[PDB]
């Protein structure tokens, strides 16, 4: 199946996904003077108080820390969405050195990583619904940037050695996503796609201006994950980013002057 390599990597997902040369794919660049203010847009609306997370997974692909979304307990909202969006899963994206890493880029600038809260339109029931959709999911996307420590990620690094390989999951309960965000939800927005198969184009993408910092020892715990399962030929799970895409006939918006 698809991944990250040579073989299988970005260059090779049309051939099974052939959305994936579509018209609103991601992720893409910011390119920040083009970008226009737009004053409509409302300030975001991010509702985690009564988040309640699930598991924390190694997917083979990345890590992800799961929620409960059978209820209305953390939800993204406001903005450019109409409705309400629950929580389901947060994930990163990383490189293998500190220049890269980020899907999104701005001013074809990449940061050292990008966090991606996955929320899905309540309207549509479930996440599998709404991916069919092309206002289904909003992702809140957050770059990082390797500085000082971030105290609200290091209940993560802290278990992934006991997510080491391809399958394995932990009890990650009691986690508060809200330790992850920047001060300020200043975002550019478009419409976009997932940027992994199926890359469906269901997605309302808000990026944040503001990235968070990180420590050193904080992304390298990410760097020491892995793409494969136990007992494979080990390969480090970096580099876990998909490149920008054509922005084609799209426009990014900023809520910020
Ligand atoms: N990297 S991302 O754009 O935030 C993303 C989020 C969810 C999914 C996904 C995959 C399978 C089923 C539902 C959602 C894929 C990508
Ligand atoms: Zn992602």
């Amino acid at each position: 199946h698809w991944g990250y390599g040579k073989h299988n990597g970005p260059e090779h997902w049309h051939k099974d996904f052939p959305i994936a040369k579509g018209e609103r794919q991601s992720p893409v660049d910011i390119d920040t003077h083009t970008a226009k203010y737009d004053p409509s847009l409302k300030p975001l609306s991010v509702s985690y108080d009564q988040a309640t997370s699930l598991r924390i997974l190694n997917n083979g692909h990345s890590f992800q820390v799961t929620f409960d979304d059978s209820q209305d307990k953390a939800v993204l909202k406001g903005g450019p969405l109409d409705g309400t969006y629950r929580l389901l899963q947060f994930h990163f994206h990383w490189g293998s050195l500190d220049g890269q890493g980020s899907e999104h880029t701005v001013d074809k600038k990449k940061y050292a990583a990008e966090l991606h809260l996955v929320h899905w339109n309540t309207k549509y029931g479930d996440v599998g619904k709404a991916v069919q959709q092309p206002d289904g999911l909003a992702v809140l996307g957050i770059f990082l940037k390797v500085g000082s420590a971030k105290p609200g990620l290091q209940k993560v690094v802290d278990v992934l050695d006991s997510i080491k390989t391809e399958g394995k999951s932990a009890d990650f309960t009691n986690f508060d996503p809200r330790g992850l965000l920047p001060e300020s939800l200043d975002y550019w927005t478009y419409p976009g796609s997932l940027t992994t198969p199926p890359l469906a184009e269901c997605v309302t993408w808000i990026v944040l201006k503001e990235p968070i910092s990180v420590s050193s020892e904080q992304v390298l715990k990410f760097r020491k994950l892995n793409f494969n399962g136990e007992g494979e030929p080990e390969e480090l799970m970096v580099d876990n980013w998909r490149p920008a895409q054509p922005l084609k006939n799209r426009q990014i918006k900023a809520s910020f002057k």
